[PDB]
């Protein structure tokens, strides 16, 4: 019912199964989710509705 | 050593001893640090250079 995804730093963020990289962004902080332009999972770019999996390192790219 | 604090969502993040709410902001994501203007600890506003303590909930205010 949950997935445990890593932050590029190493910290863990838990989300309910079926969560996307957008859910991860907003989980980090609203500012990250609002300014998101894309996300990389384990170093590879993925679509905006990519469903994340436990153990993956999610790097959210922001408009900056 | 290091200190560990909470995210308003519930997730845990680790920081080296002495880290201020500003270090926390950047640790969570560059965007949060870059757009930061204020900080709340356990629900109460605090100066931006406040030294966080293990167990505290850190809510970073960003340019709205």
């Amino acid at each position: 019912e949950e997935v445990f995804v890593f932050t590029p730093k190493g910290d863990v963020i838990s989300l309910p199964i079926g969560s996307t990289v957008i859910d991860f962004a907003y989980a980090i902080h609203s500012a990250v989710g609002n300014r998101m332009i894309g996300a990389k999972v384990d170093g590879r770019i993925v679509p905006i509705d990519y469903k994340v999996k436990t153990g993956e390192i999610i790097d959210v790219l922001t408009t900056k």
